[PDB]
């Protein structure tokens, strides 16, 4: 099996758990790692080069209280760092999480995700999201609650990890039905604003 340890980090409350849970079979099949305070969710995706499994390591909330134990990060092959676009301080802490990752991890592919784009009053707009430029990381807006752009971080990671910039998903995973509607007009403007930066 081609599988990848994916660590999912960022401040408490940014929507990490809600995000990983959109993949329904991953949530149904999640495996507890009680010795590290983690649930490993097997998010399978199907590509033109075959199935790939991201074993997404989701914390049990201990990030609220500081850095995670080395065992959490150890042998990660990729990461998503998340922040919440309605909470400036979570964008503020992104270089900190990054530093943890670079410190424990073997120079892995990292996607930065700004979550909760469905909330009307958005604080962290495209113009201010600059950290990924400084580090040549990929950034995406996401909304966990509406599945908006769910697949995009994993698509980017898979391209990087397999070293095939032409890899495509042949089908979408079964996702939890949207719990809020992400206005497609709002979504298109946000995509625009990110290009206009
Ligand atoms: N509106 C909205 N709320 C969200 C989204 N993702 C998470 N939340 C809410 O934000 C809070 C924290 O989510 P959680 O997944 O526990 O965050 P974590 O602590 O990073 O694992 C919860 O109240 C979620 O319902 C989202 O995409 N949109
Ligand atoms: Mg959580």
């Amino acid at each position: 099996q081609v599988q990848f340890k994916l660590v999912l980090v960022g401040d408490g409350g940014t929507g990490k758990t809600t995000f990983v849970k959109r993949h329904l079979t991953g949530e149904f099949e999640k495996k507890a790692v009680a010795t590290l305070g983690v649930e490993v969710h097997p998010l399978v995706f199907h590509t033109n080069r075959g199935p790939i499994k991201f074993n997404v390591w989701d914390t049990a909330g201990q990030e609220k209280f500081g850095g995670l134990r080395d065992g959490y990060y150890i042998q990660a092959q990729c990461a998503i760092i998340m922040f919440d676009v309605t909470s400036r301080v979570t964008y503020k802490n992104v270089p900190n999480w990054h530093r943890d990752l670079v410190r424990v991890c073997e120079n892995i592919p990292i996607v930065l995700c700004g979550n909760k784009v469905d909330i009307k009053d958005r604080k962290v707009k495209a113009k201010s999201i600059v950290f990924h430029r400084k580090k040549n990381l990929q950034y995406y807006d996401i909304s966990a609650k509406s599945n908006y752009n769910f697949e995009k971080p994993f698509l980017w990671l898979a391209r990087k990890l397999i070293g095939d910039p032409n890899l495509e998903f042949v089908a979408m995973p079964a996702l939890a039905p949207p719990e809020v509607v992400m206005d497609p007009a709002l979504a298109a403007q946000y995509e625009h604003d990110l290009e206009v930066a």
